[PDB]
């Protein structure tokens, strides 16, 4: 019992409505890096009229709490777009709730009951990351814990599965497999592409997932990808998100009349 | 020395990466000779006004071939059938336009070899057991072997038990080997051992980019898996639609 | 610098790929007190009678910890449980010899390093996510925090859908990296989203060689995936058997 | 509705029998080698009590079927082993079905229908390979084709299953589901290993299989494997194969007790 549209701030998710873009550097860093990505990534997407939610992790895990979520609330007064970031505890939901918008559930968390009802009982939007070890009809067991928690506004992320050893997979059913379960669905392109323990293959999941049809995309850039603090090997280079996106916002425009 | 096409002229159709999406289309099995020209006759219909391609294809041999040649005749597309055998290539190779190698005898050297020295088109089905840069050698036994008109087709990849996945990679890493690749929809599907995500696989395809399409199709398929042939202007519109855009990106 | 302990003792008990077979054993989640004792004395008396090392394990806090130090001063044998925080590490460690890393955890390189920096033994389920040669950067974590005694859990990996399969492979794999092989029968044979493989799975391991066997177990497993204790000392004794075999060749 | 106890000349096939042994070159070569290959085999086999089934394939396929004809007949008057062959077509098994004892279905082609029904048509033992794009009880399927078609001797030989790409995994539960579908079941060290498109993993499969329990072991051997014409990485070395056989019969024995 989700919300087949989820709006958060200036953003609506639905796997009916135009793609909305969730997107950032895995990590944040300085506070003028933050600035600098989050202003790139505005102007991309207001020209494209694309909602962004930012996105930044605070914790490692595999800048601090504190630090972040005053850098985060610098970039809603200055940009107005909702954020995002993930959270590991459920004291972190309560700590980072006042200001972060989205709570996401990481992968590897994502059957942890207790978490998923902790994000849950803050009423903010809940993103949960589909782990590679789940089918895609596991999810319906995992967003049950947060709607039947009384919080209707679940986001599914797709973020590959696990193929072999040192592989993952896409599988583009499990796209409207979770489109069924009735919450808007998520392309997260830059992890879906990786190589567990590939960035050239980027735009062909992202253009494969959007002509099948989803709410949104989850996209990791930075400026320097080969250069930076975490996940750098998979990010998206910042310069070349515009292209990405008006490649992905054309197939949309057919996806989502049909 | 001799390298794969990257475009393959069959009759009147061009398969390339960098074209159009043609079409590979028809039931599994030939059953009755009206009922070939039927289904041909439906498939053509819609190849003209949506002005694609179409190779009409079905699997058996004497009957079968002057079926084959009749459908030429009167509509005057290439045909495919699937081949066993070496001898097999050989007796249908004076009517037959595309040779095809199924995926369970993709690794077969001398089937390989053996279609390859005929002249013909050889369209390989990708073994679902096969990585898509295992292909590389696959080719190389049509080319090395002197014909340069091979078709690579993706039919999906074992996954667990009972399951097959679509890798969308597949796509461009085979692209890379320099031969026209076809996306076969309907079996990429199979449980083995689902018709429903055939839109869905077809879709992700030609977005990422696909020279061809090949789909199983017939007028009641539970009585014949396949794509009713009621179902396939409708997913084919589609389909050009995606196509359109990702020729030109 | 600091290298992974091929042979881990832990209390009375000896952890190596060449030494015989010891157990990890004990049910998911502790109950009461009287449940506890009664586990462990079960499993005691069999381990006795075998003649080989026991760890009893169970997850929970201050009530727990309480029970597992009443256990070891009785019994006199030492204890696991997981942990799922830096918070929990510190407060278990003054009395729990084995702390267990989840595999759903074990990429959680601040976990790995608070459960290295207390000084006790640290088992490491492999992910089901992992390739075996993948365990080598997550045991680096634990040595490279100043810890030489980590033990590593071969729990199976992901098969496609609802699926996990057992690669003996793993086993040889791991115990090159330098650490004790454990193998976890009763999580191996789970269906992701079957304990009558349980005792398929612990033979082939068992030949293959191992440092040991981690079991979940209970009196009443429907009402507690576990092994039911009655049918742990026929299991051990075959695993025993298999073991002295595998461990002199 | 196969025999659990399957008789081949002087060796007996049963889950509950010793461990029987198919060996043998990948594919035949000279007479000359085929009477070394084959001698050494029984020479190593007699002092064990292991029954022996001699193999080659003359297709080649990935001598040629009159010769190897010739020299199969010469090794049964000479070393009086039964022996075994891959066949690929319907007129492939009535040709060889005169001398050869043990007709062998490739993983390949173990779904086609046509020629199971061919096999089972000689009256020959009929040893299947599991594909490897099948699940384990798929093979009630496949070896109906035989047992419905009138030949109750069958053998259901694993030899992994794809799992991701150019990796074989070995589901050791695959050995009891095809023992209860009633036929002995043959454990392929050699190609269970390999990586489509390993040696070191023959013993560590083979030793796990063993402790399991199952009839017979399937293992491809050669002088020089690294030289060999076909197969060559996955073979063991004949002058390796006493010592692995001795470590199997030793786990043999308490497997067979349980």
């Amino acid at each position: 019992t989700a919300n087949s549209t989820v709006k958060v701030g200036n953003v609506t998710f639905s796997n009916s409505a135009p793609l909305a873009l969730i997107a950032g550097p895995c990590q944040m860093e300085t506070r003028d890096h933050a600035f600098e990505m989050a202003g790139r990534l505005k102007e991309m997407t207001d020209k494209l009229g694309i909602g962004l939610v930012y996105k930044s992790s605070f914790d490692k895990a595999n800048i601090g709490l504190e630090k972040a979520l005053e850098v985060f609330s610098d970039l809603k007064k200055e940009y107005g777009f909702p954020v995002l970031t993930d959270i590991h505890t459920e004291e972190q939901c309560a700590a980072v709730a006042p200001v972060v918008d989205v709570l996401q559930i990481p992968a590897f968390l994502c059957r942890q009951t207790d978490l998923l009802i902790a994000a849950a009982r803050t009423g903010r939007v809940v993103n949960v990351k589909k782990g590679q070890f789940l089918a895609p009809w596991d999810m319906k067991n995992v967003l049950a814990k947060i709607t039947e928690s009384g919080n209707p506004n679940v986001l599914a992320t797709e973020r590959g599965v696990s193929f072999g050893y040192n592989t993952l997979v896409s599988d583009m059913r499990a796209l409207p497999i979770m489109a069924g379960l009735g919450a808007p669905v998520i392309f997260d392109a830059t992890h879906s592409v990786q190589q567990p323990g590939q960035r050239e293959f980027v735009e062909t999941l992202a253009r494969a997932a959007v002509a099948v049809g989803v709410a949104g995309f989850f996209i990791e850039t930075h400026e320097d990808p080969d250069n930076a603090p975490s996940d750098g090997p998979n990010m998206v280079p910042i310069d070349k998100m515009p292209a990405l996106l008006e490649k992905l916002m054309a197939f949309d425009r057919i996806a989502k009349a049909l």
